[PDB]
């Protein structure tokens, strides 16, 4: 995957959409 669920994102990484069952997660993909 290019992009990559995660609570919260990396030093190089930002958020982008909600993963997760009840959108608990966050879809952070990568800053390009």
């Amino acid at each position: 995957m290019p992009c990559s669920c995660k609570k919260y994102c990396d030093p190089w990484e930002v958020i982008d959409g909600s993963c997760g069952l009840f959108n608990s997660k966050y879809i952070c993909c990568r800053e390009k």
